[PDB]
């Protein structure tokens, strides 16, 4: 329902195709020159965005208050573009959902939407040997190439896709405070 239309608007204004040396990812533009990627994309000093090479001014790998990996990297892009500020749609606390849509946009998987259904609290995740906190899980067979995908519910941006085991998928939860100045 209304979830899907919200997801479509977010795609056009805030979701971009990127490529690093690690491959193709979806990127969420958060506000102005600030964006977020899965940590394992390992963005360097230059990144491909929508067929242009773009300088990266700064990058920070996010951890929680105890130091646990959140599997998210915040980057500031050297770009003319200024993302519409979508932080008001990110909840203050990690939020589950009943009818979520995953928004993917890479060169190999352009502009696609996947109804993943319920997104439930999971927490600690061992992701190919890398400990990760604050994850959520969906019972949907997500696949390689979908990392960075944005998990949304009606009027809420709740996660970034980071992994899966063939039958289930997992996202890093989003909190508004990650993006505070
Ligand atoms: C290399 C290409 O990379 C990509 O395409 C990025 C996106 C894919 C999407 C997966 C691809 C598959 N189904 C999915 O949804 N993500 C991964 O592959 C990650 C690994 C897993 O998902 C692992 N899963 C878990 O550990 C796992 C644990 C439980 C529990 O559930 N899944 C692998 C075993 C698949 C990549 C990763 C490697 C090292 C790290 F430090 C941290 C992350």
């Amino acid at each position: 329902g209304p979830s899907l239309d919200f997801a479509l608007s977010l795609l056009r204004r805030n979701v971009r195709q990127v490529q690093t040396d690690q491959g193709h990812f979806t990127m969420l533009g958060v506000r102005d020159r600030l964006a977020v990627l899965p940590r394992h994309s390992q963005p360097g000093k230059t990144i491909w965005i929508e067929h242009k090479l773009v300088n990266v001014l700064d990058a920070v790998e996010l951890v929680d208050e105890q130091g646990v990996n959140l599997e998210l990297t915040l980057i500031t892009l050297d770009t003319n573009e200024k993302f519409r500020d979508i932080t008001k749609f990110i909840p203050e606390n990690i939020s589950t959902a009943s009818d979520a849509t995953l928004v993917i946009n890479t060169e190999h998987m352009p502009s696609m939407f996947v109804p993943v259904g319920d997104v439930v609290q999971y927490g600690f995740l061992n992701l190919s040997g890398k400990p990760t906190g604050r994850t959520m899980m969906y019972n949907f067979p997500t696949k390689a190439g979908q990392c960075g995908g944005v998990v949304t519910s009606v009027g809420k941006i709740i996660g970034i896709h980071i992994g899966g085991n063939g039958r289930q998928g997992f996202c890093a939860g989003l909190k508004r405070s990650y993006f505070a100045s």
